[PDB]
């Protein structure tokens, strides 16, 4: 029934992804700053004449509770606006939610978003 | 069996919510700073004579692994102490956990909390 | 099929845990800074002649999408390298993922990691 869509994306794509989501009626979301490691190349930094590799790079995590019937549309909006063609574009996880409660009213399920 | 309770709430309510949870025996939790977007009004900021809307506002995320039988009590404690009547009070997600392991001992399930 | 491994661990153990994971072929992960409360003792701080207890302590959250068949190996790698014997070593949650999408290509499931 309700699903959590969790996307890890490049920080510079947050504005285009969130504008495309709100334009399609998906305004609600929680956003957090994280770091990610993958196949993308780490960054090279210098310290006292030595170079070192930084393997964890800044990323953005977007979390959205949506009804299952909207999952594929949210996925397609995030993919179209987050992809760049280069390694490090990110992932999207779909995780089951067994209950959504709106703190303010106590509404649940679709009435809670 | 084990569930993850994930609550998004106003930052100024973190102390009252966490005191009410520990008073009821729910001490364990992970807390993180996030930003949220919803029906609540964004904030107005000024920069070089122009006003701009900030749509992502500071929120607090609380995560708690609890046994299913305690979920409704944890939900009610968070709702009573996090609600204010105004838009932006937040959400509570209940997500299945298929395994909980305590790093220190290797205990699992209820012995892992 | 696909599972999310989410580990809460001491910040000073992040390097040893992530080196042991990459050495075993598990490079991909998302890392975030959080605070945690549990049975471990809070910290004592002083402010204007008074002492106060800080109950929420810095922790590190590691998230990894893995195929179910690798979950127990990832758990054992995290436990061996994150445990210290003292209270506050952390937890590991295994959460179902119903869909993993690689933003860059649109690949899913095992081809998405
Ligand atoms: N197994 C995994 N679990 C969770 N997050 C992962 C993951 N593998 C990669 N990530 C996140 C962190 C990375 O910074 C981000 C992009 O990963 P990548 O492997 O560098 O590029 P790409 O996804 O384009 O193949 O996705
Ligand atoms: N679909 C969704 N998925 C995840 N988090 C959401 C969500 N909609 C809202 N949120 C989070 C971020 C918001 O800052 C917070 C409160 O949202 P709101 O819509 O502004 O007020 P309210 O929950 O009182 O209706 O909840
Ligand atoms: N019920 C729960 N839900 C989510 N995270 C928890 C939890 N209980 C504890 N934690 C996280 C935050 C803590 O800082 C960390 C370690 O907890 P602890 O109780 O202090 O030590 P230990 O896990 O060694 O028993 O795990
Ligand atoms: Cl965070
Ligand atoms: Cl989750």
């Amino acid at each position: 029934h309700m699903k959590k869509v969790e996307a890890i994306i490049r920080p510079e794509r947050l504005d285009i992804v969130k504008n495309a989501l709100s334009d399609a009626g998906y305004v609600g979301m929680t956003v957090s700053e994280v770091k990610g490691r993958g196949i993308q190349g780490g960054i090279v930094e210098r310290y006292r004449g030595r170079e070192y590799i930084v393997d964890l790079l800044p990323k953005i995590k977007i979390e959205m509770a949506v009804n299952d019937e909207d999952v594929e549309k949210v996925i397609d909006i995030i993919c179209e606006n987050a992809k760049t063609g280069e390694f490090g574009d990110g992932k999207i996880f779909v995780i089951p939610i067994e209950e959504v409660v709106r703190v303010r009213t106590g509404e649940r399920g679709n009435d809670a978003i």
